[PDB]
């Protein structure tokens, strides 16, 4: 028992937002639709669909599509498995296994996760959003670097989020901001 | 870039807390002081030092020494190693890496995750206490078992916090999921 294996460290930020005028079940019918997540970031995702096993069940895999950057640019396409889906407790986990998204597909074993919590009733209640990642270090990225490409597509994710709600923007308040 | 690569799920679950009476500063001084676990989960933890790095930087091992769990049986031992830290956004992550500590010490690849958080100084302050854990499957435990190893620790270490910041246990309440 005295003895220990060490293991590589880690790049990864986490992140919360609070969310007024709206249930934790609202915000999960579109943030806990893994495999339809054009349904959620439309302003990002074309189209999504499973492409193995079942539909937002743990194992799975989506397929999907981005919107090119620019005019002459391709779509890109990203490949994720949901490594973890607990929907009774509105959470879940998910990695990138493929494609070639700008950005997150450069980092090396991108994993994320997403929580909802209810605040209290008596406080007016509100949805806590709770999204975390993390990389693996190499030698093409920094810590920064993935910091610079991740929260942008949450903050843009977190807007898309109100416009399915229709919730006006300022319902959303990234705590220690 | 149409193909991926499958990967294995994971066990696990995340908690969050609202805790009132205090601030997130006072928080972390106890919980993020990570190689001094002794300080905070007190009726668990014995002693506690860092044996590999330099204390709480990421890449460091602490060891700690539980008191026996119940009476007739013997001290156990953890050592853990620090993967990811972010002091100025109070969050962190570790992962079990040698020892015998009763429960945790049986899963495999136990990685936690706590997280910090300000509650809005508008809507009345108060702290956002993130926690959360996966482990890998294998087939000498169960998830079920995972959670109930893990989660009356989180309660009690919830508790010695209290104890630790003077505020009464009333302070802390668990968040719906
Ligand atoms: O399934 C949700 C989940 C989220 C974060 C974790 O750390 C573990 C599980
Ligand atoms: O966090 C995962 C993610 C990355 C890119 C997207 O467009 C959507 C979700
Ligand atoms: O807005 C305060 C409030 C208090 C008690 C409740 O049940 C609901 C809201
Ligand atoms: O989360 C890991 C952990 C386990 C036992 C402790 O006593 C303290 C932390
Ligand atoms: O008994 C082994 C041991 C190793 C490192 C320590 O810091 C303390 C004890
Ligand atoms: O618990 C979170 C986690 C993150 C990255 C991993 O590789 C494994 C687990």
């Amino acid at each position: 028992a005295e003895q220990f294996q060490l293991r590589g460290v880690l790049w990864g930020k986490a992140y919360s937002w609070k969310i007024t005028g709206t249930t934790i079940d609202k915000v999960w019918s579109i943030v806990g639709d893994y495999v339809r997540v054009d349904n959620w970031v439309s302003s990002v995702v074309k189209s999504s669909h499973v492409v193995s096993g079942e539909a937002n069940q743990t194992g799975c895999v989506r397929r999907f599509v981005c919107y090119p950057a620019s005019e002459g640019e391709s779509e890109t396409v990203d490949y994720s498995e949901l490594i973890h889906m607990n929907a009774a407790a509105h959470q879940y986990m998910y990695m990138i296994v493929g494609g070639n998204i700008t950005g997150f597909s450069l980092m090396k074993n991108y994993v994320s996760n997403i929580s909802l919590s209810s605040l209290p009733e008596e406080d007016g209640g509100g949805v806590i959003f709770y999204w975390s990642f993390t990389a693996e270090p190499a030698s093409n990225l920094t810590e920064q670097k993935c910091i610079e490409i991740v929260f942008p597509l949450y903050t843009t994710a977190l807007k898309d989020l109100c416009t399915h709600l229709s919730i006006p923007e300022s319902s959303v308040t990234l705590l220690d901001d």
